[PDB]
């Protein structure tokens, strides 16, 4: 897929986010084009 993040800034700042507390890389390329691998995302930052 391609990367959302590049269309939504919010989605980009908010994975930047997580993919240091995720502690994994590629995570922020994931979740960029992942809509499944947000929802966990969002519970963390909940």
């Amino acid at each position: 897929a391609d990367n959302k993040c590049e269309n939504s800034l919010r989605r980009e700042i908010a994975c930047g986010q997580c993919r240091d507390k995720v502690k994994t890389d590629g995570y922020f390329y994931e979740c960029c084009t992942s809509d499944s691998t947000f929802k966990k995302c969002q519970d963390l930052l909940h």
